[PDB]
């Protein structure tokens, strides 16, 4: 019911992204915005998803957001593509499998002061994670590299399933304000370990907007 | 590859059971035996078909290579319990061989105890799984009769707004089914570490894990018999928390 009043952007519509898109659609999220870069992949996903739950609204884009020109458009849609035009999306989800795209999303979110979550799964399928980022309040993707160790074909879609479900659950807890949102939640599939933590921002982060947001956040006193 | 050589029985094709059946089918499990006893009340046009034949139609369409055997009876009846034991002992990939794993995805204690009674009689390893009515917690448990606690060794373990639940339920089922299946793969394929018990608290992203030793005074004498057979086997080197 209340869930129908939110919009979520999802970047990366393969692997963890398709499962996540499908779960959110099945929950009746008001709007999903889909970004990927090859009907194209996103318009294909939109078609399948709208069949699953026609209550959900979609907007899709197929451009490479790592060029500054497309990055402009990406930021425009984050800021204005909410359920009602001209309002921001409530959350951005990174379900991408490369560093450049991920860092690209981090740069947009730092610029906009947009809360987002990033997720990943290993090629080997033995591990994955989700993380919440609140620019200026918690570590962004540029503040520090990933340091949490993984204490050492069928498995791969399964691990994607677990990570996607945990992601969606945290999206629901964030949008609907119940339980506790995780800041970092890891998944070691071989051991059934779920390491968790949160990290403060790096005051010397390379991302000058992360730095800017931190100051703005501190200033609230 | 190797996963194609295994047979898995799933009791209860409801929430976690259907997700689980679907994942296993997508993995290319050799065979699924499906047991349940009510009708579709999934996709809306199956409303009236038995749950088991409906799931079978969907799953076959997903992966035609998996072999399906389905039964639509109440296993808590002695007569149907005989049939159930027959298919567990003999409904393996090769007929006359046991099923490699039984998965309990039923919603009630009686059916769980029923599956437990069969598995102790047969010495059949199984996993008991569930999602709470509150929609924000679930669990999986590995029962190796004689080696780990059976469902009767101790009473039921518990893992500590409507719109919340209505949204959460499907996704908690997803998480629990996913972790169940990962454990099924780890158990069948023998890699990594299989959890004897794993709970999931969705409110706090808590995944408590432990194992339980058998209760040497279990009400189930087959449990006890199975314990002594296991104690014979090992005989050289297992402490409880004090
Ligand atoms: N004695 C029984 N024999 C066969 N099937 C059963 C029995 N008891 C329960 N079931 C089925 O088990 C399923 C339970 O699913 P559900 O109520 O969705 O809970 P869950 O969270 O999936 N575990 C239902 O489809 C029941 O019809
Ligand atoms: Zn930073
Ligand atoms: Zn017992």
């Amino acid at each position: 019911e209340k869930i129908r009043t939110f919009a979520v952007a999802i970047v990366g519509v393969g692997g963890v992204g398709s499962v996540t898109a499908e779960m959110l659609t099945r929950c009746g999220i008001g709007k999903l915005l889909l970004f990927d870069y090859d009907l194209s992949k996103v318009q294909a996903a939109e078609h399948t998803l709208r069949n699953i739950n026609p209550d959900v609204l979609f907007e899709v884009h197929n451009y490479n957001i790592t060029t500054v020109e497309n990055f402009q458009h990406f930021m425009d849609r984050i800021s204005n593509g909410g359920l009602e035009e001209g309002k921001p999306v409530d959350l951005v989800l990174s379900c991408v499998d490369n560093f450049e795209a991920r860092m690209t999303i981090n740069t947009a979110c730092n610029e906009l002061g947009q809360t987002w979550m990033e997720s990943g799964v290993s090629e080997n399928a033995v591990s994955g994670h989700i993380q919440l980022i609140i620019p200026g309040e918690s570590a962004c993707f540029a503040c520090a590299p990933p340091l949490v160790v993984a204490a050492n074909a069928a498995s791969l879609p399964t691990t994607m399933g677990v990570v996607a479900g945990i992601l969606v659950q945290n999206v629901l807890k964030f949008l609907l304000n119940f339980g506790t949102v995780s800041f970092y939640l890891g998944y070691n599939a071989m051991q059934d370990f779920f390491p968790t933590m949160s990290m403060k921002p790096n005051p010397q982060c390379d991302d000058r907007n992360c730095r800017k947001q931190q100051e703005e956040y501190k200033k609230k006193v």
